[PDB]
Formats: C-alpha cells, structure tokens, sequence
C-alpha cells in the first residue's frame, strides 16, 4: 500500500534508493525496476512507473524532472599489485569492460572511443549492470568506464586506478522523471519530499 | 564480430556474487555478455537460441532433458538487518520486509517460507529483484531481508548486517548452471566444459 513504482535505468537505481528511502521524511512502499533507456518515455504515459530515475534524455526533460547528481565516467582498472595498472590505454588490444549497446552508458562509450580511433582494445565482458563492471574490473580483468561515485572509495584506495582524466571522459546527470500530469495523493507527497532531499546527493 | 560471445542470462544474485569469480579464473579465450534476466523468462530465450547459458537456482524440470546442469555449489538465504550499536526481530508485529519480485525465484521461495510461518506478521515495504540493492536497503536499517550468504558472508563478519535465525528460517539454496543439451559454438563448449572444472 501507498505503493510509489520507480524503474530506473541500469546501472543508477543503487547510488540513489538507499540514501532516498533512509533520509525519505514520511514512509511508502517501493517497487523498483531496472529498466533500459528505451523503455522511459512508454512505462511513463502508461502509467506503469510513477516515476523513472534515468540520466539526461532531453525527450523527457509535458514531463517535470529534477537533476539529482553530476558524475563523470572514468577509464579505470585494478593495479597489478605494484602500485602500476594492469593494463594501460596505448596497449594493443587491451580487455574492455563496456555496457551494452543499448544502454544510455553504452552508447556514450562507443562514441568516444569511434571518435579515439587511437585506443586498440579488444571487448571482454559486456553488461549494463554497473556493479558487475565494477567488480570485474576489481579483479584486474579488463578496462572500464566506471561513474566517479560509484568508485569513489575504491579510487582512494588504489585498488583501481584512473587511466585518463581530459578527453576519455564523459559528463553524465541523472534525473528524476515525472510526468506534469498530477498523479496519486502519495505520488505527490513522495515528489515533494525528493525535492526537498535534492540537497543529500 | 562475436565468435566469442558466450550468451549468459543470469540470476540478479547470482550474476553478481558468483560470475566476477568465474571470468577471474577462467582463461581468457571468451567474450562475456551478461543480462540479469528472471529464470522464467530466461528459459524461453535458452530454447530460441537467444542465449547460451542461464545461472539459476534448483528448477526441477531444468535438470532433464532437453537440458543439461551443473550443480555450482550450495548456499542459505539468512534474515538480516542492520545493527543498533539487531534494530529489527522476527518475532515482531508488522515488520517492514526488503524482498524480491515474483518475478524471481527467491521472491516465491521467501514468499512460500513465511506461507507456512503465519507466527511472523510482516510489512511488504521494498520490493526489487536487485540483490545488491536488497543489501543496501538493508544495511541502512530499512526492513528485514533473506539474503544469500555468498553476497553477504563479509558484512555478517562485522556486525553491519546481523542473522536473525539459524533454524526454520534459513531456506537452503543451490546455484546452477543449465543450457540446451544440444551443440553450440566452440567457444561455448570450452566454457561449459571448463565450467565443469571451475565448480571444485
């Protein structure tokens, strides 16, 4: 009951649910989907979600959104023990860790690397879940672009290490997608409490 | 551009506590895509071709013709909670549940468990087929959770995440390995034949 439907994309629903649901002012219920890119403007007008956390689609932004974070995606990877990493970007064919090709996170990585015609890698291990890269990676088995947040603490630690920090970067922000249409009594009281806990992420 | 390509629809808890451990150890003559799709929908799309392997638990009619399994190995799914400095009992009037989906083989498993156990009344207040986000749900003193102990053996060892029962509650687990019977590409023989191996 007071049921609020959230489907976020695949790889955003962690770094924000846990801090949402603990720091939430009033109690509801949550239902929550990892869904693609693709599937955000339908599952809205249907009304199968009441709200869908995704990153920058400019088609959503008769829609109402509120920015909830800005991060990067870095090219990381696990050191070799020895403090260098295992793998380096200028090695041929190097093992890479990507998204999938239909995952807002994927597309942006084949479009910089087509740009870096450069870069000789060989594809690896393909997921939109992002914590699947994240602990693949960790075990020194190919390169990634994993988001600065959800590597935060692993990067402090030199367990991962940043291959390149000017151009192979790529800026992402991830929203919260409403519909302007007025929706449930709780909808509304769980929209108005997220805008007053933007200031928690 | 995919010889290599060995297809695996996986369990969401599985996928991420047991996968990052196989490709580690595996020789590197493959190409890993992975997709956390439910164990109902994955079968449909192992029969048309659509992928290679599933990862899923104890389904008894997947472990027979047409199909083939590997037994991974064995785990339990403990009731969990955050600590107070156990901020939650079982024992407990409407105690808020982190659970899964129906559309998961441990949202019914769970679901089947309390069935039977009308002692404990409880809150649905989370539901996701996300193990991972289960966990942090959980971690942040947010409801009860039955989560496999392969995911959380090391934030039990610390104390952030506390058993809440040893006995009625611990439902058993088996993780497994099934795909069609039949010949795929050769890149998928080896891995299922290394597969084999990796399990000891």
């Amino acid at each position: 009951l007071r049921k609020i439907k959230i489907a976020a994309a695949h790889s955003l629903s962690l770094g924000l649910l846990p801090t949402i649901v603990k720091q939430m002012p009033t109690q509801f219920t949550y239902a929550v989907e990892a869904i693609d890119v693709d599937q955000a403007v339908d599952m809205l007008r249907e009304g199968q979600s009441d709200f869908i956390f995704s990153y920058h689609d400019e088609n959503l932004q008769p829609f109402d959104n509120i920015r909830l974070f800005e991060s990067r995606l870095f090219p990381v990877c696990a050191n070799n023990g020895r403090g260098e990493p295992r793998y380096t970007l200028e090695q041929p064919h190097f093992p890479l860790l990507n998204y999938s090709q239909n995952s807002y996170q994927g597309r942006l990585i084949n479009r910089t690397l087509t740009r870096h015609a450069e870069l000789s890698f060989s594809t690896f291990f393909v997921s939109s879940m992002s914590e699947l890269l994240k602990q693949v990676a960790m075990d020194g088995c190919g390169i990634a672009w994993l988001p600065e947040y959800a590597i935060r603490q692993e990067i402090t630690d030199g367990r991962l290490i940043v291959l390149d920090a000017d151009e192979l970067v790529i800026p992402i922000q991830a929203y919260a997608y409403r519909m302007n249409t007025r929706m449930s009594q709780v909808a509304e009281t769980f929209w108005r409490d997220l805008r007053g806990l933007q200031a928690a992420l």
